[PDB]
């Protein structure tokens, strides 16, 4: 009867998505109406919860990730989620009171194989190669992939960045707000690439037993992401929001991810056969969430006049 509003991406609320799965084993179990509202995209959530303020009805945002811990713990809208560190295993580890994993990913560009013959083999032939190749992606102000293809790119050219975006813009077919209108167009024809993840792949193998989608590994090595959840200070259900946090990091919730979100889970599930078909990229690239937030707008703001 009493309901916890949280708030959430497009994907993860989606029919196909693991919100219907998780909303049922989670009311199944501790009474209560699940209220998942696929409200905005990534970066977005974190920035309508700013504007909400204690008169946001959520009780918790799902869908943040690590390059916006930072910017969201420097809010003070949310409070520690009470959820032990021992129920959760991230690549690179992971100590925060606040926000909790419940997946995790490495942002890679996606191709068809039987429309792209000759695809990249790095971020910087990508950017630089004589092709025409067609890319979309997603916008860095409200999209946590599109924010990782920023930080990806940071990473990579440093200084040179925009020099390096003025040679992307000249194959970007468009960008969307959200990863969703991007995935779309490519699956339409719209482009050759679009900036996805090393797991997209997964998605056509198992649900429409199709293999010729591949998520191209680049020899830089892909940018990582941990996609947490947090409950917010303002809440007044604190218990609840706390228990399905908790509850998160447990079986229940995690034996959706692989085939919900199509990532990887955080709690030791069994993974679908048909990810053992994936390319697991060997380096790992990441900025500490202090070092995002404190150049974020400033790399935001090239990226927006070099493409423009
Ligand atoms: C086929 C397929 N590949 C990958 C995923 C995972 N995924 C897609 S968007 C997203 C975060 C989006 O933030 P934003 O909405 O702001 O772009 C994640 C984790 C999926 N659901 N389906």
């Amino acid at each position: 009867k009493p309901v916890l509003t949280v708030y959430t991406y497009d994907s993860f609320a989606a029919d196909w998505g693991p919100g219907p799965v998780v909303k049922k084993a989670f009311e199944a179990d501790c009474n209560c109406e699940l209220k998942l509202v696929a409200l905005e995209d990534g970066v977005s959530l974190l920035n309508r919860l700013r504007m909400e303020g204690k008169n946001s009805k959520a009780d918790v945002v799902l869908g943040l990730d690590n390059n916006l811990l930072d910017a969201a713990s420097k809010t003070g809208l949310f409070a520690k989620s009470g959820v032990a560190a021992d129920a959760v295993n991230v690549p690179g580890g992971w100590n925060n009171d606040t926000f909790v994993p419940f997946d995790y990913g490495y942002f890679a560009f996606v191709y068809d194989k039987n429309k792209l013959k000759n695809p990249p083999q790095s971020l910087k032939e990508l950017v630089e190669s004589d092709q025409n190749w067609r890319v979309i992606y997603q916008d860095p102000r409200t999209s946590t992939p599109g924010l990782g293809l920023l930080l990806w790119m940071q990473k990579v050219y440093g200084d040179d960045a925009p020099q390096a975006w003025q040679k992307l813009a000249k194959k970007t077919v468009t960008v969307t707000k959200g990863w969703s209108e991007a995935y779309g167009l490519f699956l339409k024809g719209e482009s050759d690439l679009v900036l996805s993840y090393t797991t997209s792949p997964a998605y056509h193998i198992l649900e429409e037993k199709k293999d010729n989608y591949a998520a191209a590994n680049f020899s830089e090595g892909h940018y990582l992401q941990v996609e947490v959840a947090a409950r917010t200070a303002a809440s007044k259900q604190p218990e609840l929001a706390q228990k399905f946090l908790q509850f998160m990091v447990s079986p229940a919730f995690q034996n959706a991810i692989p085939t919900g979100n199509w990532m990887y889970p955080v709690a030791n599930v069994t993974l679908p056969a048909g990810f053992e078909k994936l390319t697991k990229p060997a380096t790992t690239l990441e900025f500490t969430p202090a070092e995002v937030a404190a150049q974020r707008q400033a790399w935001i703001s090239e990226w927006q006049r070099a493409v423009s």
